[PDB]
C-alpha cells in the first residue's frame, strides 16, 4: 500500500498540535495548525500497536471528495502512530445543533435527511458499510447551517465489500467468488446504517429518541424497545407532524432488516421528494438535547457491547 508513509517526513514538522477535541482506547482527534498558512485542521492521531487503521484511511482517500463526506488533507506516519489530518468541524455536531432550534421545521429535516441519505446511498452503491452511523458522528463543517455543510466523520468501523481474493466488489458486480454468507452480512449492516438514519429523524422531529429516555436507561430495557418492533408516532410532539413523515419513519425503523427501506427507497419517499409541500412553520419537540445525548450514547453503547 501507497499508504505506507513510513518512509517519508514529519506531521510535527508541518503542524502545530493543540488540544484533544475526542478521545478513544486506541486513537485521539486533536485540534492543529498548519505551520506554513496558519490555517486550522483536525487530525486524528490512531495507535498502530492498537488497531489497523488502513481501511478507514483507504476509504477517505477514495471516497472523501464526496461534498458530504470529511476530507482527507494529510496523512502520516511514523511508525507507531498513523496522523489522519483532515477539514476542522466547526459547527459542531449536527443533531445537537438541530436540537437547540427552537423554530426547526419539517422541511429543514428533509433537506438535512436528503443530504445525508444521498451520501449513504453513494456509499452502499459502491461497497461501503459505515456500521456506526451514529448522530455525533455527522457533523457541521461551518456555522451556516446549510444542508451543504453537513459532514459524515469518522469511518472507523466501515467496511468495502471484498470477494476472498481480496479484491474490492461493488453490490453491483455480483458474478464472483468470494461471495459466502458476506452477502446477508453487508445486507444487514446497510440495512442498519438505514435504521440509524431512522433514530436521527425521528429525534429530529420530536426531540427525543424512540427507544431511549435518558442516559439512565438500562442496556437491557433498551433493547427490549429495540426488538419489540414498536414505538409511538401519536400524540403530543407527534401531534404537530406530517403524516407522510411518520410514515417514513415507521419504514426506516421497521424491527425487521428486510422489509427496512433502503436508501434509495428512502429517496423515493414522498416526504423526501415533495420537499416543497412540507411545512416551514415550527414542530412541536422537547427540548432536552443533553438528555437526548445521554440517551443516544446509551442506545449505541447497548447496541455495541459486542462491536
Ligand atoms: C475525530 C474528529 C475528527 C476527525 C475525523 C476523522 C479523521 C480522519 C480525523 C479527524 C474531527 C474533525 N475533522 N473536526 C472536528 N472534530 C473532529 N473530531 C472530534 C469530534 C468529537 O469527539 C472523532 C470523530 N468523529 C473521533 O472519533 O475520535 C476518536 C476516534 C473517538 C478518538
Ligand atoms: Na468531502
Amino acid at each position: 500500500v501507497q499508504q505506507l508513509h513510513r518512509n517519508s517526513i514529519q506531521f510535527t514538522d508541518g503542524y502545530e498540535v493543540k488540544e484533544d477535541i475526542g478521545v478513544g482506547s486506541y486513537s485521539v482527534c486533536k485540534r492543529c495548525i498548519h505551520k506554513a498558512t496558519n490555517m486550522e485542521f483536525a487530525v486524528k492521531i490512531i495507535d498502530k500497536s492498537k488497531r489497523d487503521p488502513t481501511e478507514e484511511i483507504e476509504i477517505l482517500l477514495r471516497y472523501g471528495q464526496h461534498p458530504n463526506i470529511i476530507t482527507l488533507k494529510d496523512v502520516y506516519d511514523d511508525g507507531k502512530y498513523v496522523y489522519v489530518v483532515t477539514e476542522l468541524m466547526k459547527g459542531g455536531e449536527l443533531l445537537d445543533k438541530i436540537l437547540r432550534q427552537k423554530f426547526f421545521s419539517e422541511r429543514e429535516a428533509s433537506a438535512v435527511l436528503f443530504t445525508i441519505t444521498k451520501t449513504v446511498e453513494y456509499l452502499h452503491a459502491q461497497g461501503v458499510v459505515h456500521r456506526d452511523l451514529k448522530p455525533s458522528n455527522i457533523l457541521y463543517v461551518d456555522e451556516s447551517g446549510n444542508p451543504e455543510s453537513i459532514r459524515i466523520c469518522d469511518f472507523g468501523f466501515a467496511k468495502q465489500l471484498r470477494a476472498e481474493n481480496g479484491l474490492l466488489m461493488t453490490p453491483c458486480y455480483t458474478a464472483n467468488f468470494v461471495a459466502p454468507e458476506v452477502l446477508e452480512r453487508q445486507g444487514y449492516d446497510a440495512a442498519c446504517d438505514i435504521w440509524s438514519l431512522g433514530v436521527l429523524l425521528y429525534t429530529m422531529l420530536t426531540g427525543y429518541t424512540p427507544f431511549a429516555n435518558g442516559p439512565d436507561d438500562t442496556p437491557e430495557e433498551i433493547l427490549a424497545r429495540i426488538g419489540s418492533g414498536k414505538f409511538s408516532l401519536s400524540g403530543g410532539y407527534w401531534n404537530s407532524v406530517s403524516d407522510t413523515a411518520k410514515d417514513l419513519v415507521s419504514k426506516m425503523l421497521h424491527v425487521d432488516p428486510h422489509q427496512r427501506l433502503t436508501a434509495a427507497l428512502v429517496l423515493r419517499h414522498p416526504w423526501i421528494v415533495h420537499w416543497d409541500q412540507l411545512p416551514q412553520y415550527q414542530l412541536n419537540r422537547q427540548d432536552a438535547p443533553h438528555l437526548v445525548k445521554g440517551a443516544m450514547a446509551a442506545t449505541y453503547s447497548a447496541l455495541n457491547r459486542n462491536q
